[PDB]
């Protein structure tokens, strides 16, 4: 009997709705506002092809061979220069999703408290839940985490770490403002707490400039407790699975040793390809990806303003890939999903973004994948489904 | 500070000596008998370059995008055809190292019994150790595990699974014979036990044919309890990080959900590239791989027979990448390691292959990486170092 054969871990293991939706959304005719999949037109497939061939011809014996866990050295150096750290502080990971898995392994045990936002990224919840922690949450909004709520929790609990996405939070799109970051840093430093800062959407700001990361603020202050996660997924290629973690040597060593057991190393070809593509013109590329997402966000907001009844509330992003919607408390996002799917529109129901449940009346919308036309038509269909279900 | 902050997992995390040795061995000038790194001239650099470039040009929107966790469909289909199963029974993983991580997560909890050989593959020990299990061991030799010893364990203990490498075991090189495979299957079936069969070296047999796998024997008998692992690492490219697990649907689903949290999915370019490289001429490539390793094995044995004193014992492989050496109780492998390295020769001391300690007089030699001359020359230095150490 498999249920009898499985360990406790298997009982905590549940499928990710984002992961499962991809099987639906990659089918033709589906208008996807579901997974945060980058606009296909942004993939530099032609340039990647030329670079991959060159790597394999000129350096194939390196690209194809086992390599040390820490990563391709020129890639680590590039990340170090970009982030403002030294190459030896950088671990290359197989997507930031891997860094989440690793931090879970290093910090969490059965019953151990961990703190994140409600809602937060379901892939983090999933990775952490494997360890059987006790989730503590504080509400998150358009302005980031409720720091009065956080203050209350920290008087009562000592979380193993705080998992936060200060820049264009998944799924709310929230941007934690600078005074709030500084306040958070103080709260963390006073208690000597660990922060896991997920900066997946770092470069996808729509305004004039990005805000300093918690990690930059900690480094300025000389606080070693921020583990910084970044990824090439949203800026170049999610499919390559190449990302990085930066951390104090002791924490970094454990992440390294956990990674050895997880996959040995991130594939070398992929690391080398990322470095070849980005070593020249990265700033110019980042400007283009910001422009593309800004335009899609603008189209999305215009369509929502037009099509959605004004009893329904939704966030207005200043960056990233997501709009977060809240239905009159009573209306089910899962019910809404069924109706929208009949009209070939997919979104992510909000429930699974809440680590302790609730949020059955919320949903996440991604404007990353569709063109202007698809966004307007998808939202039109959504509005109609919304109006129908509000009536009943 | 960090030690206080870490969870119980951090204390069970230690570095792999194989993984650490690569930092040393990849440097020019060192003759490596350490990590089982495939012969570089076996890498199809030019064909890979053409295939990677074509994949990215024609299918970049797929290769560079997020993809479902289960894997690239034509690859699952290829594997299924090769192994003799259906596509739906295959999970593509990020090297078989990931499969080991995943089976640990699905089956083991703090204090849960796991059974493996003494010695066994250190990457499996390291992956499993994370979960806090109790390692139960049985001795392994040239003919595989001690089945009388296994019987005695099984009367008293119910392991969450048995981890075995019946074909060219790491590190002993042992081949579990067919009668022993059939006996093992009977013990497993009588007690309804789960087996994790790691077949990394499946195709690297030196004789006229391979033995039926425990998975194949199980399937013939209609027993669903063997989880079968394979890899493209030893037959194509380890650096690509592409492997597979085949299992009963309930087991496979939990492995899938655990993988979602581990890395989302194995990189897509890599899977498509493996498929493109192997879709024609796989049998012919396999025959060539077998010839190359047989030759290196022959060279290794020729040189050991001639350079090594007769007090020292070593296995004679019928396949795979390894020779396992036992020093006459009184010699330290760590001491021999110090001496050999002064001579630019690296191997893996045997201790870390023993999950519960021991084996300080043992070491593993790999003939995979060096050519015939390098093997001859490395072994003569090793032999000279050994004799010197034997003298005192
Ligand atoms: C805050 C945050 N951190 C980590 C990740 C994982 O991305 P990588 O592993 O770095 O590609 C993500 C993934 N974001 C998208 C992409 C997931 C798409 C998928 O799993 O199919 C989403 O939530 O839809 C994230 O939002
Ligand atoms: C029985 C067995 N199972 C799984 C693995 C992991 O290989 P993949 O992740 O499939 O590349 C291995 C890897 N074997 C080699 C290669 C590891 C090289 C390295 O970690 O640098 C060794 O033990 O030296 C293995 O022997």
């Amino acid at each position: 009997s498999w249920s009898e054969a499985f360990g406790k871990g298997a009982g905590r293991i549940q499928a990710s709705t984002i992961r499962e939706l991809l099987k639906l959304t990659q089918r033709p005719g589906i208008l996807s506002f579901a997974g945060g999949l980058p606009a296909p037109e942004l993939f530099p497939k032609e340039e990647a092809a030329e670079a991959a061939a060159r790597i394999l011809r000129e350096k194939g014996e390196v690209a194809l061979q086992y390599s040390p866990t820490e990563g391709y050295a020129p890639l680590r150096a590039f990340v170090a220069e970009w982030i403002g750290v030294r190459p030896e502080e950088v671990l290359i990971t197989t997507g930031s999703q891997q860094a989440l898995d690793l931090v879970g392994k290093v910090f969490l045990d059965e019953g151990s408290p961990v703190l994140l936002e409600a809602p937060s990224y379901m892939g983090a919840i999933q990775a952490f839940r494997l360890q059987g922690p006790r989730f503590l949450t504080v509400p998150a909004g358009e302005e980031g985490p409720d720091l009065d709520a956080l203050e209350e929790v920290l008087k009562r609990e000592r979380p193993r770490f705080l998992y936060l996405i200060p820049s264009f939070q998944n799924p709310t799109g929230g941007l934690t403002p600078l005074p709030a970051r500084k306040r958070l840093l103080q709260m963390v430093m006073e208690r000597g707490l660990v922060v896991v800062e997920d900066d997946a959407y770092r470069e996808l700001y729509f305004g004039e400039a990005r805000l300093p990361s918690l990690f930059e603020l900690a480094r300025e202050a000389g606080y070693p407790g921020v583990i910084y996660l970044g990824s090439f997924s949203k800026v170049l290629s999610p499919g390559l699975r190449v990302a990085f973690a930066v951390a104090h040597p002791e924490a970094l060593q454990k992440l390294v040793q956990a990674k050895q057991g997880a996959d040995l190393h991130t594939p070398m070809l992929n690391q080398m390809l990322v470095h070849e593509l980005l070593k020249e013109g990265f700033s110019e590329r980042l400007e283009r990806v910001r422009r593309v997402y800004r335009e899609k966000a603008q189209a999305m907001l215009h369509a929502l303003d037009r099509e959605v009844p004004k009893e329904v509330r939704y966030t207005r992003p200043k960056g990233g890939m997501f709009v977060w919607m809240e239905l009159p408390k009573g209306l089910s996002a899962e019910g809404l999903f069924r109706r929208a799917l009949e009209e070939n529109v997919a979104f992510v129901p909000g429930g699974p973004f809440f680590a302790n449940g609730g949020g059955e009346n919320t949903l996440r919308l991604s404007y990353a994948t569709l063109d202007r036309e698809g966004i307007a038509e998808g939202v039109r269909r959504l509005g109609r489904a919304l109006k129908g279900l509000l009536a009943l």
